[PDB]
């Protein structure tokens, strides 16, 4: 029903969801970015017992494919266990995925494969970012 | 909000943008915030040495409001150094005011003294909130 | 040193700061208050966010505090929490914030009953990465 | 000559930082981390245009192992073009890396290939962990 690389994405999300690492929250959240040339980057939220230093499954994800060489995002798809709210990236998450791109998809989705579909841009309207620090020239 | 505290709120904002610590950007950041009751609260980015331990105006300004027993936010203003572009919030702060509220707004300034304005909640679309773990 | 009488201070500091700690995640209050050279205190409480890793931890909320005031010269910092049988210890981000304005000032780790260890910032994080290996 | 095992944590940290994104502070590092099976994980700084937003290598590389399934390690080495002073692991990371043990291996390098090696113990003594979470005590 849906295209193959949905079909993926929406897999490898839900798959890398079962390796958080987050005793403190009980959220799992997992995580799964396309990359331009089909390649894609499974991620998962990797929490600490000082809370502010955890990690979220987007940047996880996003961290892995650019140590990688990947800088060319198509999109993103997260998975949590939350069955009545589709799972949305917080505004760290948004920042990171910005300082790569503004045009590409993130999916936001519930357990029953459901989803709603977004840009970095829409996630993330008059954005701070490189141009800020005049590094776009 | 009142025009009277709106303006003290954007000279607060330049002000506290002085006391900024970014030897390694030089991208000073000033931010004052606005609680319900009247009271103001800046704030200035504080870099360090190894650069993801920084932390930004807004979140300064939003953590002293906070432990000082504040957390009924009104507005809150940002100012730069940056003549071309008004200065707007990263993600993560925008997380952080959301954490608050979806309902107030953010003035995002020039150096001249114009500026857009714009909610937490038009800055952070479907967003991810408390509920999310109630 | 630092007098019993500013430690008592950064002492009561800290533990009413503690009052304040928005931590309705992990529930585990934590509270700080630093001393300035010229003897001014400012203290913090951790500040947690739906999302945990957006959260501050109560150091970094004092620090900050101090220094967007126009402080950066510290003699010591206080933490207080509600672990009985442990002192608590301040995380490595809050060491490496403390250490960007110094290493030889003290960091005073207490437990609810006013017992406490102390520790200077050097010794609490050694052979650290610095504002020198950036100027070189 | 080192062991098998530290020389190839030296080549992986080096080639590691090749992948750096450091546009801001220039500033490129490079980490390798050993697992406890032998299998090598590699991370590098991520930097964002804001700031505080960015990544470190060590981390880049611990959270890439985890989720992968990996929690058990056993030494990570740091490289950097600092080239007189051995490259130092920051507080925030030297947290994450206790979340998963003091006892292990920390190499701090040079790029001559000359290090100075310490346990996670040692530079983060007296160090908050699990433990104090813990709901009985
Ligand atoms: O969309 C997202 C929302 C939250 N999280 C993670 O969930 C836990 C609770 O905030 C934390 O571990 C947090 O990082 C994600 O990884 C992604
Ligand atoms: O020494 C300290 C250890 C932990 N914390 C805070 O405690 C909560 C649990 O990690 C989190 O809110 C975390 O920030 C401090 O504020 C100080
Ligand atoms: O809206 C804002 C944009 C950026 N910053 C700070 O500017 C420097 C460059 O990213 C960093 O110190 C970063 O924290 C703020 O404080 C606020
Ligand atoms: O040991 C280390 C010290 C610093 N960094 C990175 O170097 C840049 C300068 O702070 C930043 O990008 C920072 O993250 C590392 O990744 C490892
Ligand atoms: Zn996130
Ligand atoms: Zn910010
Ligand atoms: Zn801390
Ligand atoms: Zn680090």
């Amino acid at each position: 029903v849906e295209p193959e690389h949905v079909q993926r994405l929406l897999l490898s999300s839900r798959e890398a969801k079962k390796s958080a690492y987050c005793p403190y929250s009980r959220f799992p959240v997992g995580a799964a970015l396309l990359t331009g040339d089909g390649r894609i980057f499974s991620g998962c939220n990797i929490e600490n017992a000082c809370y502010p230093l955890g990690v979220c499954a987007e940047r996880t994800a996003i961290q892995k494919a650019i140590s990688e060489g990947y800088k060319d995002f198509r999109a993103i798809a997260i998975s949590s266990d939350l069955q009545e709210e589709f799972i949305s990236p917080c505004g760290a998450c948004r920042q990171v995925m910005r300082e790569f791109g503004t045009d590409w998809a993130v999916y936001m989705t519930k357990p029953d494969g459901t989803f709603v579909v977004r840009t970095v841009q829409e996630l993330l309207p008059a954005s701070f970012g490189p141009e800020d620090l005049q590094k776009i020239q």
